[PDB]
């Protein structure tokens, strides 16, 4: 300190941080990257709730992204942008409990609404340091304070021997909560308003966000929530205590390991070993199932997310939820026979029926037939293009769209201001094939305003659209309302209500209000399927 | 005496009556006996062929209507009464009516044999909507309709018994068919071109004939309007017929022989008095005495027969009306009435589904409910009402038809399907029932050509089109006009394309998929849901 840039020095509760002046298209932003918010969850601290980071001495360099939490690294399509863009971009380490803060540069005069991003990655992957989560644009363009944190994923985050001390489960959520606690404490040092914290997150991040909505100790830590393509309810975002126990003990078996003995043994297992084996504990051949996810421990989650959304009072909550046009497509290439990124993935009826089983792994034969019969276009039951798309839809609807519809409804029904969107714009830069439509996760780069970066080769329409979305997200963070309070000429985004079930199309075209989030089909999944499973 | 009105049939001479149809005379021979009156000991028995008679049998007026329940829900309401018996009720009713052109056809003219509906509990070939003169006059069709026994008299089965083997109303029909085969030539009818057509229970009956081998030699083409031998109401199992017959018999104070013998001692109205009361559940579109799967007339269930049948040289015209289900709702589904708009509650809808799909488990019913709810307007009465209509119409007609169509198409039949979407301007039922069950018949029969009936000009032209389809179909097995070029063409229904046409005032529109998604629910899913309780 002396010749350092004065705007980049900030003190948080744990000590002094030197951030970095990042170049955003419209000008500088302040980034404090790699701020530790927890004690490294290593050694005996593996599977343990995060312990808050102990203060450090001197100026913690916060100029680079810290380690990515240990995770399975997708090698399905090696060096393909569409996969690699989601892969860890820093070293894998269990010492990964860091968070990142972008703020305008200079730091906002007045306390600025804070956006906390919680990445997705199925609870087994992700990193706040991914290019698509770059907060610089929101910071620069929207003046937003954007916080993203690493949280433990995979076994490290979610292995649970529920009821135990040494592996209570949901610790990755606890990381997240800790990072939320951090923002509450420290964000004002960046000119973030701790009294205006909006969680947003996509997929597992969305699920994690929803789980903070649903978990009391989290509720005082944020004020608004965006759930993108993910919900805490649904068939993948959680597992029962029983099932978590089952998976944790199985994983233990797989790697060579009463609860203490078993965790202690897992704790001696090298990180990579856990990762190499985590996939191998899933109960069925499945897609959109992840081995180590939030567990309904009766603690973080006092009950199933279903029970909590169906009964919780969400009076004081503004939630923005939504989906991409093709939530299922992405998943199909990871295990549904017949699907590939490299061809049209036109499938047979057989491959559809088979895919339905994999995509709805919990489905009894009856349920699977129901699904199939529902998604078959009986006018062309054999049309492979339809079958391919129905397969996408099955997976998408079941895991995201219908969980989301359910969430939007349950929330709306119980006091939330809910805004619902479907995001229908295929990035011009998508490397996933056309058939995959707008896959799960490809709205993120737009919410984050990556298209503002002219080096990134988006169309100017996409630049404008990204700007629109950032406006929505940040208006929402600011006010609880995505609508521009000044730009009345623009079409309006009405809240989603149980009566009207209004949601907007997010595309290049101006906002189109649509009714009923895939209402017929979601009645199938949210109302009928349960009953079919339960008999 | 008018020589054109004198016909020697097998059993003797008949005097018909020259009737006036708007375009000129038709010879009508009404009330021709084709069976021994199925009276006394012959109650519940297969019809025996009518003994020859001396002299000239007066066939100038309709004979009695088979003994049947008379609908009295809306007394003196054109909408209900038009289906009520218009001749004396009698067990002695086994008579058929032939309309022919006047003068009678120079050459063997295709025959249309109409088999009325009435849920197998009612009907009469003598109803005004079955007036064959128009088809006779305009299309030069020889049209035949028979009374067949309904209700207990036609379908009270004690399966495996000698004295009530069941399906006798269908045998009555078969006998009328045989009669046509043996006699229609005398009227100018071509026994080598006999098209059965029927609507609803009639259509199911026609279906039965398709599905029953002895019947197969008595017709070449079939038209099933709003009814099918398959589906939830057209048939009962043997065990169920037995249970209902023995229930009825219990209800009227009655070993098969003795049970039937006692039933035979019972005034007709005593049987009809208790007819309704033997249905297993609070039903609509379910009838107590229907064709039974006896392993005889029906060697298996219609399902099995349509699934496995050979229909290579069969032509079948099948269709439905826009609102197959509305009509039935007024008859037991709470919240529904012809007088108010029948805007029902959700509760009333759930309750109506248990009544509309009486065979449904809770889960099955929930599945129906979840399927037919507009989740966008879930509590909307207009929607719930219309969905109720739809539930009933689809379960009972549309999806059975779609399935019949598909199984026949697949099994090598030539199939033309339609949906009839034009509401008679003269319909007395409320608008919300749209195009109810049976209100195409008047058009097919050409009643709008009767300018006294006050149909619109458009409807006269339309009835003309429909008579052309039906008789063209009768003539050729193809409802398309081999004279007309672009009309456009009514394509065969096939399992692949599932093409059917809208019969309405607009020209034919070819559509694909007869409620395909919904019928998959009904025909493919719902059964699995019962096949697992
Ligand atoms: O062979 N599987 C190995 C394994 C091991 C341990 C955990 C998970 N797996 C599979 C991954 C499945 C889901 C693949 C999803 C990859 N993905 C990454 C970023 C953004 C989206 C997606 C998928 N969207 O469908
Ligand atoms: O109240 N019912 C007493 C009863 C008694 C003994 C046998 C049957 N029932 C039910 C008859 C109702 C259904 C009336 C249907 C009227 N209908 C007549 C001709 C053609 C079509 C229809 C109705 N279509 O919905
Ligand atoms: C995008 O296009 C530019 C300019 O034509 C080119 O130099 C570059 O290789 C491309 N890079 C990306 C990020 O797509």
């Amino acid at each position: 300190e002396g010749r350092e840039d004065p705007q980049l020095l900030v003190r948080v509760r744990g000590g002094q941080l030197r951030g970095i002046r990042l170049k955003a298209p419209g000008g500088p932003v302040s980034a404090f990257l790699g701020i530790p918010f927890a004690e490294p969850p290593v050694g005996s601290r593996r599977f343990m709730p995060p312990e808050p980071k102990r203060p450090w001495s001197g100026v913690l360099d916060a100029t680079t992204f810290q380690n990515v939490c240990y995770q399975y690294v997708d090698t399905l399509y090696p060096g393909f942008e569409g996969t690699e863009m989601w892969n860890p971009n820093r070293e894998l380490s269990e010492d990964c409990l860091y968070l990142n803060v972008w703020t305008p540069y200079p730091r906002p005069a007045s306390p600025t609404p804070v956006l906390i991003w919680i990445y997705g990655g199925g609870f087994y992957s992700g990193a706040a340091s991914l290019d698509v989560y770059d907060g610089r644009f929101l910071a620069q363009v929207e003046g937003a304070v954007l916080v993203s944190m690493n949280y433990r994923v995979g076994t490290f985050g979610f292995l649970a021997l529920p009821g135990s001390r040494e592996a209570p489960g949901n610790v990755g959520l606890l990381d997240q909560r800790l990072a939320l606690q951090w923002v509450q404490e420290n964000i004002a040092a960046f000119g973030g308003d701790p009294m205006s914290v909006t969680l947003f997150g996509e997929s597992a991040g969305a699920a994690s966000v929803g789980m903070h909505i649903l978990s009391l100790p989290s509720r005082s830590l944020f004020h608004r929530a965006v759930l993108q393509s993910g919900t805490p309810n649904g068939p993948w975002a959680t597992v029962s205590a029983g099932e978590a126990r089952r998976r944790a003990t199985l994983l233990a078996r797989l790697v060579g390991c009463n609860d203490t003995e078993l965790i202690a043994c897992l704790r001696t297992r090298p990180a990579q070993d856990l990762v190499d084996h985590e996939w191998h504990v899933l109960p069925q051949e499945s897609i959109f199932r992840f081995s180590f996810v939030p567990v309904v421990d009766g603690d973080f989650l006092s009950d199933t997310p279903e029970a909590l959304i169906n009964t919780g009072d969400f009076q004081d909550l503004q939630v923005l939820v939504g989906v991409v046009k093709d939530e299922g497509s992405y998943f199909l290439v990871y295990g549904v026979p017949g699907f590939s990124k490299d061809n049209e993935s036109l499938i047979s009826r057989a491959q559809f029926l088979a895919g339905v089983r994999i995509g709805v792994p919990q489905a009894s034969d009856l349920a699977a037939e129901a699904v199939v019969l529902h998604y078959t276009d009986w006018l062309h039951p054999e049309d492979p293009t339809h079958l391919r798309d129905a397969m996408s839809a099955v997976v998408g609807d079941h895991n995201v769209v219908c969980p989301v519809a359910q969430l939007a409804g349950r929330l709306a029904a119980q006091g939330a201001r809910v805004y619902a969107y479907i995001f229908e714009h295929r990035a011009s830069t998508l490397t996933w094939p056309l058939w995959m439509g707008v896959p799960h996760g490809y709205e993120i780069e737009f919410i984050f305003g990556l298209p503002l970066d002219p080096s990134l080769n988006y169309t100017t329409e996409e630049r404008i659209f990204a700007q629109r979305l950032m406006k929505y997200w940040t208006n929402f963070a600011r006010t609880g309302d995505p609508n521009d309070p000044r730009d009345s000429k623009s079409p309006q985004w009405p809240p989603y209500t149980t009566a009207a079930q209004q949601y907007v199309s997010l595309n290049l075209k101006p906002l189109e209000v649509r009714r009923g989030l895939r209402a017929q089909t979601c009645a199938f999944w949210n109302r009928f399927l349960p009953k079919l499973l339960s008999a």
